[PDB]
This record gives C-alpha cells, structure tokens and sequence, in this order.
C-alpha cells in the first residue's frame, strides 16, 4: 500500500521508526494511521 509502516499514537518512539522504515532522519512522516516517505 502507501504506507512504509503503520504509525501507532501509543508508540512514543513512532517518528523516529518511520524516518527507519523511509531510509533516516526526516525522511518518514506519520500521518494518521500511516507512516509515509516524504
């Protein structure tokens, strides 16, 4: 689908595992229930 990885609002560490999931810092956004590659 679109996204990477799920983004969960129970997980406090979730930005820095999407900027993973999209390859480093700043590179991941949570948006909603989504963790998208900008």
């Amino acid at each position: 689908g679109s996204m990477c990885m799920p983004c969960f609002t129970t997980d406090h560490q979730m930005a820095r595992k999407c900027d993973d999931c999209c390859g480093g810092k700043g590179r991941g956004k949570c948006y909603g229930p989504q963790c998208l590659c900008r």
